[PDB]
């Protein structure tokens, strides 16, 4: 049976057992790549540091 | 016999059978480096695209 489910993205993430855009995340101060398959959960999240783009980056990449 | 030939560059190119500065050119929408010797004519010309110089280029080349 095909069923459309409406709600907030966190509710839809819990219903789907998959993270969706705009759903609550969880941060762990362990990088997600260091976790084994069983230790990972949908919604485990990492905010990286920043990188400022330069004209030098355009030149070097091209 | 040595002869001085005065005229427009285009006339001098046609007389010389060599292209000279300021003479009419022919653009062909096929890159000139793809033509065999016999297909090439003096005056076959290509305008390339542009490249903007940057401080990064000075640094990288130095």
């Amino acid at each position: 049976q095909r069923t459309a489910v409406q709600g907030s993205p966190t509710m839809l993430a819990a219903i789907s057992k998959q993270w969706v855009r705009g759903a609550k995340v969880e941060e762990d101060r362990i990088h997600p790549f260091r976790k084994y398959f069983e230790e990972l959960q949908p919604g485990d999240s990492l905010l990286t540091p920043r990188r400022t783009m330069t004209e030098a980056d355009i030149v070097n990449f091209a």
